């Protein structure tokens, strides 16, 4: 259950990492 | 008092999320 | 071991929080 949340927290928050990331070198390379 | 603190938590992370949007938005329009 | 590896955790997200702005600032000031 709450591990579990917690595992699926782990998840969409390593995706906002890389989104982020990818986000400020396409406004660099814009 | 710890589910609510949970609850003031995803409160500001609502913020966040929208203020990195608007900052990266306003990067583009200008 | 729980309420201390939160607390390494606020640690990594203060960081997280300085780069994002320093990152943000440096693409205005290029
Ligand atoms: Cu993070
Ligand atoms: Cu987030
Ligand atoms: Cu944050």
């Amino acid at each position: 259950g709450e591990i579990a949340a917690i595992k699926q927290e782990i998840a969409a928050h390593k995706k906002e990492h890389a989104a982020i990331k990818w986000e400020i070198a396409a406004i660099k390379q814009g």
